[PDB]
């Protein structure tokens, strides 16, 4: 019942193509994926085979085509017997596609293939005893998007989900994106919830585990056990329980957390039964969960529910993030979810002005060729203009309590499905028939496939504006204000007293922003006033430069960067040798680099290789090479 330049756009069958993938998935049903596994620290390799129970759909070629990625492909037999196969050469940036002749005799078939990941593999990251705080080797992987064929052949779009048998040897604990079957050095799992590959998860290392909830439990080394217990233990479950309210029953299970190593560079990532987390977001005082409430909403948004290709990314991304703000907003009410949505805003706004191509990739839906890496597609856009489109659906549609059961019925329809954004426009006018004519009134043109920002909301601002007064504050002061004395006079630790971490993340950034004003024009620089930047940092050395926070701590680094604080350039060195997480790496050697480049190529030097493959890669270009 939707409008027509939809209707144009849409493809006579969906869910839509996806052109990322080098299989013949169209042709085949997955039933089910075992994966027997052995992982050697000695070869940094996992190796063993993986077993798909498939059924043929109906000139057949007839055969199989899988992706791989610089795997070693070394036997494939199908029905017990040996089966006829070759590796293509590799084509960029989609990999290596396996062709298997299928002579098997029924539609419904058993494919075996034994394989060994190699040393080009990018999707694990391997680290040696020397490397760990905890002192034994240690190994995760990172699939999404497309690197699950870099750890098994198989159908690796998000279009096929299976469900899922593990064994995996190794000699140290391991954790896996499935239950556990309970007790070794060999770890069995079983994941009943149909997943595409991108979401399997892995990692081995000397792990222990400690309850943070009824049906929560907590990994990581021994040595941070209980601070991450502690962290997490008081509010988790009030998490799944709230999001539990907002749509409807859990139904994964457990609910379990991986804090990993500190070269881990995202901040989460969703795995089923095992969110992997970036250690970063121990604090000691519980300021940086949310990210916890962004990776439990990925239960029904991306997990239960996904994406079938990646052009249509922000179906995961968006809903995750729209959902993820629901959850805030009903622990801590309208305001707070309305602030994080201004952060958020600001860093749309910030991706698409820093963008190479923004007429391409900062249209909401995307447009990726068997050319293009679906990583050059991922940037704040899904998630900040997926959430927008929610939002001001949500609003229009009159509001929380008349959108609910709207996503209560989305996530039940396409429960363990795929689709793509026409399915979900579909069902948003099937289900609301006497609203036709506001959904109708929805600019879908300019929100699904125009570029730049969309239509900016009003966002009830009550949480940023002492942020955004007192940074204005600072910036006038800077230019009045000579002596130490002087300031002490006019500023004092009391006017953070009630900043969390948020609110002095945002009033950091917003100071390099030089202010949330035009009241002076110019950009000009905190390096001319050092008495006022050496005397914020004293007055509020409390909560800003004490903190344990990494995401305060980072903004305090880039203020000093800003102000060019000489003195301070060795901490920030020595600092991004402690952290791996991307969102700061990247940015922390960009600043360090602005303001001694000797230092920021003898930094990275020297902890280049302690960094995750990816974040290594892109740090090396950051500063030219
Ligand atoms: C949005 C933030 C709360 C956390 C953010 N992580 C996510 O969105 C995760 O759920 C994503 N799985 C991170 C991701 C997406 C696509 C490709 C690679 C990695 C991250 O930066 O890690
Ligand atoms: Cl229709
Ligand atoms: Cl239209
Ligand atoms: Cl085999
Ligand atoms: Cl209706
Ligand atoms: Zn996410």
């Amino acid at each position: 019942m939707l409008p027509l330049s939809i209707e144009q756009r849409r493809p006579s069958r969906s869910p839509e193509y996806d052109q990322s993938t080098l299989s013949n998935y169209k042709d085949f049903a997955v039933l089910h994926t075992d994966l027997n596994l052995s992982v050697s620290f000695e070869k940094s390799a996992i190796s063993g085979s993986v077993t798909f129970q498939l059924k043929k759909l109906h000139n057949k070629s007839d055969e199989l085509h899988l992706d791989t990625s610089y795997l070693d492909v070394q036997e494939v037999h199908i029905d017990g017997s040996k089966a006829d196969f070759q590796i293509e050469q590799r084509k960029e940036p989609l990999g290596s596609r396996l062709v298997i002749n299928n002579a098997s005799c029924n539609d419904n078939f058993t494919l075996n293939i034994q394989f060994r990941t190699t040393d080009k593999c990018t999707a694990l990251q391997w680290l040696n005893s020397k490397q760990t705080k905890g002192g034994k080797p240690y190994v995760f992987s990172q699939l999404e998007a497309i690197h699950a064929r870099s750890l098994f052949p198989c159908f690796d779009t998000p279009s096929v989900k299976s469900t899922f048998t593990a064994s995996i040897e190794s000699p140290l604990p391991v954790v896996f994106s499935g239950i556990r079957i309970e007790d070794t050095n060999i770890y069995r799992f079983e994941q009943k919830v149909p997943i595409p590959a991108y979401l399997i998860g892995i990692a081995s290392g000397d792990l222990s585990s400690a309850p943070i909830g009824p049906r929560s439990t907590v990994y990581t080394e021994p040595f941070r056990l209980k601070d991450c217990q502690w962290e997490f233990e008081n509010d988790v479950e009030k998490f799944i329980q709230t999001a539990e309210k907002i749509i409807f029953e859990y139904e994964w299970g457990t609910y379990d957390i991986l804090v990993n190593v500190d070269s881990y560079p995202y901040g989460g990532m969703e795995s089923p039964n095992m969110t992997f987390a970036t250690p970063t977001l121990l604090a000691h005082d519980r300021s940086n969960i949310d990210v916890i409430a962004h990776e439990l909403a990925h239960s029904w948004s991306g997990n239960l529910v996904t994406n079938c290709s990646w052009n249509h990314f922000w179906l995961n991304e968006g809903w995750t993030v729209y959902l993820e703000r629901r959850i805030i907003g009903a622990i801590h009410g309208e305001p707070t979810r309305h602030f994080s949505a201004l952060i958020g805003w600001s860093d749309l706004q910030n991706s698409i002005d820093s963008m190479k191509d923004p007429e391409r990739f900062s249209t909401l839906v995307q447009n990726l060729n068997d050319n293009t890496d679906p990583d050059d597609a991922f940037s704040t856009v899904p998630y900040e203009k997926g959430f927008n489109l929610l939002f001001h659906l949500e609003t229009i549609l009159g509001g929380k309590a008349e959108f609910d059961p709207f996503i209560r019925h989305y996530f039940k329809k396409f429960a363990k499905k795929s689709l793509d954004t026409f399915q979900f426009l579909d069902t948003l006018y099937e289900f609301y028939p006497e609203k036709k004519e506001i959904l109708d009134s929805v600019d879908w043109e300019t929100w699904l496939y125009k570029p730049g920002m969309p239509p900016r909301p009003h966002f009830i601002t009550a949480l940023a504006d002492n942020v955004y007064q007192l940074a204005d504050k600072w910036v006038e002061m800077a230019q009045h204000l000579k002596t130490t004395e002087d300031f002490r006079s006019e500023f004092n630790a009391i006017d953070i007293k009630d900043f969390n971490s948020n609110q002095l993340v945002l009033f950091l950034e917003t100071l390099t922003q030089n202010g949330h004003s035009n009241k002076k024009p110019k950009d000009f620089d905190w390096a001319k006033f050092p008495v006022a930047s050496r005397a914020l940092l004293d007055i509020y050395q409390d909560n800003i430069v004490k903190s344990q926070n990494a995401e305060v701590v980072f903004k305090m680094f880039k203020f000093q960067i800003f102000a060019k604080l000489q003195e301070e350039y060795k901490h920030l060195a020595d600092w991004l040798g402690t952290v791996g997480r991307m969102k700061f790496v990247r940015p922390g050697y960009r600043l360090l680099n602005s303001v001694d480049r000797r230092l920021a190529l003898a930094t990275f030097d020297k902890f280049k290789d302690t960094y995750h493959p990816i974040c290594k890669a892109l740090v090396k270009q950051d500063l030219k090479l």
